[PDB]
């Protein structure tokens, strides 16, 4: 359970990635690509893309970028009562696309690595701690949904 404070924080941090979605998006997300290539294979629509400049050009991966940001600044602004937000996302992840807990950790990671990197205002560790824990607890709930719904994650 967050406190208060960490929700300030995870939340003030959150308001920048709100000026720009669309490019903390595609940041994200190439990070995740660079950083764990198989994650790509997940794909269909784009797991062709083969460089980091490709993956910019791309208005799909843009497209698909905002969704997720959107999707996870829904849940995060919830405040841990996100039981609803988290249902249909993770009967798709689980049954649909097939997303493994381990590939929700590394999407955490290029998250804390983008937000660390354009946020050093807002992202010190203090702000960076509460953000970690606010996506360990959504990966806790998602990770018993999968439980719930039949699938390994
Ligand atoms: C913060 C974590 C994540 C959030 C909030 C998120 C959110 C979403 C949302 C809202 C959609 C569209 C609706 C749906 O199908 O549920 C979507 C589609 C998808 N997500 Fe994610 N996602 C996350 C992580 C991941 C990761 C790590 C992967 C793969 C490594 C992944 C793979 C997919 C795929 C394959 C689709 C379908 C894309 C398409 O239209 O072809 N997602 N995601
Ligand atoms: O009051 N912040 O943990
Ligand atoms: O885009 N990775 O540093
Ligand atoms: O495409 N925004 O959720
Ligand atoms: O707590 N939401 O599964
Ligand atoms: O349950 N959505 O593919
Ligand atoms: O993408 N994590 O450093
Ligand atoms: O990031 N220094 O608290």
């Amino acid at each position: 359970v967050l406190s208060e404070g960490e929700w300030q924080l995870v939340l003030h941090v959150w308001a920048k990635v709100e000026a720009d979605v669309a490019g903390h998006g595609q940041d994200i997300l190439i990070r995740l690509f660079k950083s764990h290539p198989e994650t790509l294979e997940k794909f269909d629509r784009f797991k062709h893309l083969k460089t980091e400049a490709e993956m910019k050009a791309s208005e799909d991966l843009k497209k698909q970028g905002v969704t997720v940001l959107t999707a996870l600044g829904a849940i995060l602004k919830k405040k841990g009562h996100h039981e609803a937000e988290l249902k249909p996302l993770a009967q798709s992840h689980a049954t649909k696309h097939k997303i493994p807990i381990k590939y929700l950790e590394f999407i955490s990671e290029a998250i804390i690595h983008v937000l660390h990197s354009r946020h050093p205002g807002n992202f010190g560790a203090d702000a960076q701690g509460a953000m970690n824990k606010a996506l360990e607890l959504f990966r806790k709930d998602i990770a018993a949904k999968y439980k719930e719904l039949g699938y390994q994650g």
